């Protein structure tokens, strides 16, 4: 673990982040879409970069994910994507499908996934083809949607999905 990229969290033992992880903080707040989309193009490079590396990180959740003073962020059940349940599978397809749901994080700051459903049954609900819905006020729905497809072969790479953010502007 010697990567260095500007969006993985460094290796030093990690440096001290004065604003805190990226689920915190965007609770913090509720409690523009402009800067949330920042926030995502940010944890898309830092992404690219791991699977280029061929990383699996297997946890990728808005709490896992850092701000900087400068505001960058940094990469450091309800998350997992549909053969990771059914079959243990892990790869740079279903951390698509997490990075999927910490869009969604985002999009609602920090609602819990699901937030009316027991882990038990979000399989069961996953299958049915129902997905996280919508939030509220929402463009980016889209690109999210696609990363929670059921033939892990649909899912954009890191690097189609970092495009249409950076794009998106
Ligand atoms: C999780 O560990 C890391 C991973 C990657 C880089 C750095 C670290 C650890 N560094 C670090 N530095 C400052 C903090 C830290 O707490 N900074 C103050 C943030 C306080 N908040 C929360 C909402 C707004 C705010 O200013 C920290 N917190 C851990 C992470 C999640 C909960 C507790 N962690």
């Amino acid at each position: 673990k010697e990567f260095d990229h500007p969006h993985v969290a460094k290796l030093v033992i990690l440096p001290f982040m004065k604003h805190g992880d990226l689920h915190a903080f965007l609770l913090a707040s509720r409690i523009p879409l402009q800067t949330l989309v920042r926030f995502m193009v940010d944890i898309a490079c830092g992404m690219e970069y791991l699977s280029s590396r061929n990383f699996i990180h297997r946890d990728l959740a808005a709490r896992n994910c850092m701000l900087a003073e400068d505001m960058t962020v940094c990469v450091a059940v309800k998350w997992l994507a549909l053969e990771s349940l059914a079959d243990n599978l892990y790869t740079v397809h279903s951390d698509v499908w997490a990075f999927g749901v910490t869009m969604w994080e985002i999009m609602t700051r920090g609602q819990t996934p699901y937030a009316g459903i027991e882990n038990a049954e979000i399989y069961n609900y996953l299958i049915g083809g129902n997905r996280l819905k919508q939030p509220p006020e929402c463009m980016v729905y889209d690109l999210m949607y696609q990363c929670w497809s059921a033939d892990p072969k649909q899912r954009p790479s890191f690097t189609c999905l970092r495009m249409e953010l950076e794009n998106i502007l």
